[PDB]
């Protein structure tokens, strides 16, 4: 299903799914269309389609096709110009952020509507990772343990990564992993964010270059930003810091912040009281279609 769709700006690679309003999908570092896809299957369940893009340095999107936010976010139009789409809803989250910010902010007429989930939203510094989580997700003996993981011990892989990827306690962790050990599409979504957060191999390109993009942000200018915005945000994420949605709330006139008590960085998809609010960002998108 990954189509490379030659734009002005270069080739880029996504998966093209779905029908209904268009919402172009923009995954997190690492990432790549398997996360997208992970991110977008509310939306086609709810009657929209999605452009789900491989970012530059990941997969098959050469790096020359955009290495900075900026760049990126020229290369998004450049897409929709290709597919001969004069706009589309964006759905962004961590560190999808950044270009898609700039395509708001310097294309507004090419975005109907920002639903922008714990997104980097201004200069960002990796923590590194050390001994077993360097190996674990920086080689690829970690990505086949992590494939095995999922495929074969689904429950530990959903409590190490809702435990790493936010501040809860030991027993509120196993609470929200019970709840997604109920539900089919939570286990699914984790499994898959999981096995994607690896950045070795041909997600290395593109994580290496968004750390160094990221550290050196002087302003994405979300204040230019007119697009109808939901900005989400779980109060426990330990990946993105809420400061930066409420950042973003504050540049972005008219937008709304939405809180999710005790989520984690994937709180949008696998929070208890997360339903209501995939179903506003799928009304969002929907700008009128
Ligand atoms: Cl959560
Ligand atoms: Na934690």
């Amino acid at each position: 299903s990954v189509q490379t769709v030659s734009t002005a700006r270069g080739e880029v690679d996504c998966v093209i799914v779905g029908a209904g309003p268009p919402v172009l999908v923009v995954h997190g570092s690492p990432g790549g269309h398997d996360a997208g896809l992970a991110m977008a299957r509310f939306l086609v369940a709810e009657g929209l389609r999605a452009i789900v893009v491989d970012r530059p340095g990941y997969f098959g999107t050469p790096l020359g096709s955009g290495v900075t936010p900026d760049e990126q976010a020229e290369l998004y139009a450049a897409l929709f110009d290709a597919l001969g789409l004069a706009a589309a809803g964006v759905l962004c989250w961590s560190g999808g952020g950044p270009s898609s910010y700039r395509l708001a902010a310097r294309h507004p007429d090419r975005v109907r509507a920002l639903v922008s989930v714990a997104a980097v939203s201004h200069r960002y510094h990796f923590d590194g990772e050390k001994g077993a989580e360097k190996v674990l997700m920086g080689t690829g003996l970690g990505r086949r343990m992590l494939q095995l993981m999922a495929a074969h011990t689904p429950e530990k892989l959903v409590s190490a990564t809702i435990a790493a990827e936010g501040h809860l306690s030991k027993e509120h962790v196993a609470e929200r992993v019970a709840q997604i050990m109920a539900d089919p599409d939570k286990e699914r979504f984790t499994l898959e964010l999981a096995v994607s957060a690896n950045h070795s191999g041909p997600r290395k390109a593109g994580f290496d270059n968004d750390m160094d993009q990221f550290a050196r942000i002087d302003s994405l200018e979300l204040d230019r930003i007119t697009a109808p915005t939901l900005v989400v945000s779980g109060t426990a994420d330990s990946d993105v810091d809420p400061e930066f949605s409420r950042f973003a709330a504050a540049q972005i006139a008219g937008s709304e912040l939405v809180h999710l008590d005790a989520g984690t960085h994937l709180a949008f998809w696998v929070h208890p009281d997360s339903g209501p609010v995939r179903r506003r960002a799928a009304e969002l998108l929907r700008a009128g279609g």
